[PDB]
DNA sequence: CAAAGGCCGAGGAATGCGCCCTTTTAGCCTTCTTTTGTCAATGGATTTGTG
């Protein structure tokens, strides 16, 4: 059961690093979208973080 | 052999900005049970009437 939960953890770490790589790639997309809302009351970094 | 121009990117105002749908949450709105304030009786213990 140790090795079972271990292989589970291996899969989880792989998928998590993959999600990380995708988010890292598309941060530029998020900034490009958030630039459209920059003057409706919320600061720029807050827009980027919600995005 | 350089110049004009076509291309891409790095930076800003703003006439800029969701919709349709499911599901919970607030609160108002009625209906009912109970605590509470009220009107009337109904004697009963001092106050007065009497000589």
């Amino acid at each position: 059961v140790k090795d079972i939960n271990r292989r589970m953890s291996i899969g989880e770490a792989k998928a998590r690093r993959a999600k990380k790589e995708m988010v890292e790639a598309n941060l530029r997309l998020v900034i490009s979208i958030a630039k459209k809302y920059t003057n409706r009351g919320l600061q720029f970094l807050d827009l980027i973080q919600e995005g």
